[PDB]
């Protein structure tokens, strides 16, 4: 594990860097598929997946990943500080600002990060004791993030989109 | 399109927050894998997708995402930020701190970035022509990132890894 104060936060940066190019590929790997561009979006997907080694590289270098119960803590404390922290203030700040479409994304990654808290929350007493958790599939509202798990409202709750749309983990 | 300050700054950092979650999201996932969590794993795959939602919605918000040329040039300029900047600095002062983890993660992500900036550039040059690719596979070195187009090498270059590792795209 890195120690020394420089490097473990040129590593932290580099991790943060690494994260948003993987993003921003998949991103645009998605626009490219709709403009048919399907050998470009093809090349977007896969150095999105050569950057998330770079990541998870770093990542481990820091000595951030441990076992499942501790990641699934990682989550809880991350879901917990954006749900009570973060997109609250986010929000009321872009709301202040007039900036209506941040107000709306923020709402929507805020409703979300509520579930995903719970949900890890779930998942860990469950493999802290061995055990692995009993779901069969997850829906996601390719709109907002909505989650839901085994079973999905007909419509998101958020931005009421139908469940067709719903993206399946199964 | 945002455009006050403080929100657009709230939306950046709101963007590089759900990058980071979406990323350890999928670094946690294959870790669940591994110890014998299956529906763990899915669980973190399915909200690394929700989280993938809440970037795409704040880089939109940001007005950031354009057609594939232009989202190609993005990708050309971060990567060789990354290769002329970034990555020889980090990996620099890594070496000059002794940390030799970080000096092979810094390394490994280096190699790749160049080989990005190039078939970035090459993707582009036919994309401003409204034509598309013609590349039929990548393939994706797990251990360092390295990428290979059309056909794997017969080991990683960068970190001697056997061409059966490399992670198909097609
Ligand atoms: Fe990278
Ligand atoms: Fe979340
Ligand atoms: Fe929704
Ligand atoms: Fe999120
Ligand atoms: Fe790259
Ligand atoms: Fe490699
Ligand atoms: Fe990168």
């Amino acid at each position: 594990v890195v120690k020394r104060t420089m490097t473990k936060k040129f590593l932290e940066e580099a991790f943060a860097g690494e994260s948003m190019a993987h993003m921003r590929y998949l991103i645009f790997a998605e626009k490219a598929e709709q403009e048919g561009f399907p050998n470009i979006a093809k090349l977007f997907r896969a150095i999105a997946y050569a950057e998330f080694v770079h990541a998870k590289n770093h990542f481990i270098a820091l000595g951030k990943l441990g076992k499942t119960p501790e990641n699934l803590q990682m989550g809880i404390e991350g879901e917990t500080f954006e749900v009570e922290e973060m997109y609250p203030v986010y929000n009321k700040a872009a709301e202040f600002q007039g900036e209506k479409e941040a107000v709306r994304t923020t709402h929507y990654a805020l409703e979300a990060e509520k579930i995903h808290a719970e949900l890890y929350r779930k998942a860990k007493e469950k493999a802290e004791k061995g055990e692995d958790i009993e779901i069969k599939k997850v829906y996601i509202c390719p709109i907002c993030g909505y989650t839901a798990v085994d079973e999905a409202p007909e419509y998101c709750p958020v931005c009421g989109a139908p469940k067709e749309k719903f993206v399946v983990f199964e």
